[PDB]
């Protein structure tokens, strides 16, 4: 597997662990990192080795989302990305320490399970800068919360907390700051013992049933992003 | 645009409205009335001035509710695909249908003093609007057959705890906090917004036309049935056996 | 005419009753059998007006006693999602398995304080089944499907209320009488309206649930004749903790 600066990928003990390294830029993406994150999620699902996935970020911040510093091209490999997370046969947990913010929260919501910190909180940037949600939002939002409430992180965009996003049955688990990193390794444990087989087959159904919308969403997303992208709204956007 | 008895319909700053002005019957609704909602919403889909709809009541309630379902059916399926934001503006009651108008916009606002009730059940009908398939889009299948089954006053704090609203203000921030969310949407990116809310639609509302159909087709048949004459006289002054 | 369990009709009112106390009301498959028969008996007979599951002292059911086993946990949850009739789960203590299933089945799910769920079949190497995969999401959404199935706990009957995945919870020592009003109330309401609401809310929410009857099905099967399974049911046999290694 080939290595990309600003994302390292560990494997150790059963854990595949993908971890976005651009604290200077709050774990922000851009499109050779999408790119490895893709490459790394469609490996996974190839490596006997692997019982647990685990995607995060160093410093501060989960993912500031897609750097806003061919335009097609990252959303083909946003694309990419989600659906192979969504096909990966394992248990992917997403572990949200601090803000994740656009695609960010995407990534996060492809996974099967999102642990947060008591810090954290998710914003759906993408109508602040003339774009639309991107990397499935449009189905796995609404997959967890329902339509009102996916409307709602949309169109009125907020800095929806931590506390808040459990409630509405948007993450897994909240823990206290000072907590999380220990809560976190106890789940990623309890996984790593549990049966490989019936978690890759539970997973993957649950995923069928509840994600039959993703794939239409992501024609979608292709299409209308696409223009909005190579439109004056954003460029506006990107300006302020 | 024709002039609707019973309706007001406005385009001032971006900011297409529409109320329905019958505070009498609690904004009950009529074919001519519905007919009329129906085509301002597939008016304002094509008037390149419109950036955001509004949908709302005069005076104490939202809207009481109730061929009827057909035009029903063409309001709901013109909310689902306006390409802008569609604002619920709920400061009293919601009975009906009502609901189901108000849950096919995309962003349902509502005072403290707003309730929600489906309670077709109690006169011998089942659900309309497309409420078979809105109400489950917002709130999960348990939820729904509650509110279809076991209809109860639901107040908006609940509602909004359950998640089929999106907002609760207190009756004296209500309309103030109300032209902040819209002065918040006539200010964002009106294609962005009408990509983005018709994205979310396509993935949630998939069922959503076959239950208009489904609903039309059993209506019908229940509107025309005993348990229906006998859950309306019985509301007018019941013992259903069918 | 089925050992273990109880059918009756009353006043419009089928009531359906596992018996197997001892075991928190465990589930062979001539009962399995037996409440998919009764259900299907019940969506004939024009006596019948509203339909109530449950089981006989603490428990609920604890799911599967521990194939044909799961064809006919199949034909048991179609048999409730196809009744044209309310039907209720009554839910008075532990649902585990598919004893949660066949609850989340129904169409209104009533619970004791005392009342909790968990979708326990990963605990001992096997996936969900009896719908499952569809009908937890169907109410509480994705992210909390898959911690119920991925990592499950007890979750007590009010934080079950919160997520959705119950119409009501009522304290223990009230239980009884309020399940009887909403039975009533219901038994009162008109039969044809309900039938075609409950219809038309399942047709609309459970498009998948057949689907998923399939994966399940194909799904079980290899994992009920897989090592992590024998390991996993006697280590619960045992109280002891799972070694997994398939």
């Amino acid at each position: 597997l080939a290595p990309v600066a600003g994302l390292d990928v560990t494997l150790s003990d059963g854990v595949f662990s993908v971890t976005i390294n651009r604290p200077d830029s709050l774990n922000s993406l851009t499109v050779p990192v999408i790119t490895g994150i893709a490459d790394a999620m469609e490996y996974a699902a190839t490596d006997p080795e692997v019982k647990v996935v685990r995607i995060g970020g160093a410093g501060r911040g989960f993912s500031s989302g897609a750097g806003i510093s061919p335009p097609d091209e990252i959303i083909l490999e946003i694309n990419r990305l989600v659906r192979a997370i969504a096909a990966l046969p394992h248990p992917v947990v997403a572990v949200v320490q601090g803000p994740a913010a656009g695609v960010g929260v995407s990534i996060a919501l492809a996974c099967d399970v999102v642990l947060a910190s008591e810090n954290a909180f998710f914003m759906l940037a993408f109508t602040k800068i003339g774009l639309m949600p991107d990397g499935g939002a449009s189905a796995l939002v609404a997959a967890a919360v329902g339509r009102i409430r996916a409307m709602q992180m949309a169109l009125l965009p907020e800095r929806l907390p931590a506390a808040e996003a459990l409630a509405w049955g948007l993450v897994t688990a909240v823990y206290p700051a000072d907590e999380f990193e220990a809560e976190v390794d106890k789940v990623i444990a309890r996984l790593l013992s549990g049966p490989a087989v019936a978690f890759a087959k539970t997973k993957l159904a649950i995923n069928a049933a509840t994600l039959t919308e993703l794939d239409p969403a992501l024609q979608r997303e292709f299409d209308g992003q696409s223009v909005l992208l190579k439109s004056p709204d954003f460029v506006e956007g990107a300006t302020a």
